[PDB]
DNA sequence: GTTCGTGTC
DNA sequence: GACACCGAAC
């Protein structure tokens, strides 16, 4: 619920409004962005803050305060400038997710937002809402998690931004103390088109932006930090996804409902493996991390691919490629499981060595930095491997 | 069928 | 700060 002063200062340096313009801080609490903007650019604007919690709303006389759910709020008139730090979190059951609303409210959210996809996130909804509240040519400056650059849940959001105007993304990374989030600033303007990607560096003003790459024809594709070397490697090889079907492991409740699964070791039973069992180039078949055991030979009932040795790639070891050949064909409750496409003939050991290579680790760290704590399917399917006869590049 | 985000030390 | 969710969500 806080933004560091130098993140505020950076964002205000990116903000613009015509004089007499309408300036809005959604989820405002005491209105730090309104205050910072007014300090920097003076008093000749109309300042509005929207806050859902009356005990949090605390603005000076010069700002209009509104007590409402920003996501359901409909002003009479659109805005010249919208800035701030929206709330984040998945709306769902408290046992698993942090954002708790009545089902009727979540239904209203899904109705209001065309970018709502999968579990989605409050911050996605705040972005779509803000764009919708902009006058043509209006500017939005938000600080949000980096996850929307790459994740499937945000594909509709990226496509929406791409067609609604022009987007600049500035990577900050993990700049909130005591908060484990890699953050970006988004500067969007409701006009023109394209994407500009910027790095940043800490400075006495706060952050200095460094232009990284421009994508004038951006249509909502995943956003990555490309370099000469990442580009060269990709074109030198072919995508891993063109050689393999990529599946995910059966999930924990699938195992818990299977008649042969037990919560205890026993004769003829094998541990159900998790990501903690997967190592670079080998599998630990000994230690049980799942709390579940089953007859090895019945695993194929959950997914057919459990029946034979195959390549397993890690999902939750950060931005890394950690791969092994599961020669025993054990049951897995986690990770990616890669099955060769028709007529593909490879050497498991060669491919494993390549995927685990220092070169491959550097490749993914460059493109995807710390946006998310996973190697995702979208990243995995693009990993460059040797070109194979029958599908070159 | 598979996605996504603090918890631990 | 490295290494992990795991199951409610669609
Ligand atoms: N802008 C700082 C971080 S977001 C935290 C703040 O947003 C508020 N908030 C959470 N959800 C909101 C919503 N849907 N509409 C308006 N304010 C909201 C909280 O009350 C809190 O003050």
């Amino acid at each position: 619920v806080e933004t560091p002063p130098e993140v505020v200062d950076f964002m205000v340096s990116l903000a613009e409004a015509p004089r007499g313009g309408r300036v809005l801080e959604p989820a405002c609490a005491h209105g730090p962005f309104l205050r910072a903007f007014r300090e920097a650019h003076g008093t000749a604007y109309r300042f509005v803050g929207v806050e859902i919690d009356p005990k949090a709303l605390d603005l000076p006389p010069w700002a209009e305060g509104i007590l409402a759910d920003f996501l359901l709020w409909e002003p009479g008139e659109a805005f010249d400038l919208i800035l701030g730090n929206p709330p984040y979190g998945i709306v769902g059951e408290a046992s698993k997710y942090p954002i708790h609303v009545f089902k009727a409210v979540k239904d209203l959210y899904k109705k209001a937002f065309s970018t709502w996809k999968g579990k989605y996130n409050l911050y996605g909804a705040f972005l779509e809402k803000a764009v919708r509240l902009l006058k043509p040519g209006g500017v939005l400056v938000f600080v949000v998690p980096a996850t929307w650059l790459v994740l499937e849940d945000f594909a509709l959001l990226r496509e929406f931004l791409a067609r609604e105007g022009k987007t600049s993304v500035y990577y900050l990374g993990e700049v909130f103390p005591q908060k484990k989030v890699s953050a970006v600033v988004i500067r969007f303007q409701k006009s023109g088109k394209g994407l500009s990607l910027w790095d940043t560096q800490e400075s006495e003003s706060g952050f200095t932006p460094i232009l990284w790459a421009e994508y004038p024809h951006w249509e909502g594709e995943i956003i990555r930090f490309e370099t000469e070397e990442t580009r060269k490697l990709e074109i030198s090889g072919m995508p891993l996804g063109d050689l393999f079907h990529i599946r995910f492991a059966a999930r924990s409740p699938e195992f818990k409902k299977h008649p042969a699964v037990r919560k205890e070791p026993g004769p003829g039973l094998v541990p159900v493996l998790t990501g903690r069992n997967l190592k670079p180039g080998w599998v630990d078949y000994e230690k049980n991390h799942s709390g579940l055991w089953m007859p090895k030979e019945r695993a194929k009932e959950l997914r057919d691919f459990y029946a034979t040795p195959h390549l397993v790639v890690a999902h939750t070891k950060g931005t890394r490629v950690v791969a092994a050949w599961d020669e025993r064909a054990y049951p897995w409750r986690e990770e990616f499981h890669l099955l060769p496409k028709e007529g593909v003939r490879l050497d498991p050991s060669s491919l494993v060595q390549w995927l685990n290579s220092e070169a491959m680790q550097k490749h993914v760290r460059t493109l995807y930095r710390d946006f998310v704590p996973h190697l995702t399917l979208r990243m995995l399917e693009r990993l460059p491997v040797r070109r194979e006869y029958g599908f070159h590049t």
